[PDB]
């Protein structure tokens, strides 16, 4: 579902 990319004080992760 799109979204995704470690951020420092935040990770974001969906894969698709």
């Amino acid at each position: 579902g799109s979204r995704g990319f470690r951020f420092x004080p935040k990770i974001i992760r969906n894969e698709r």
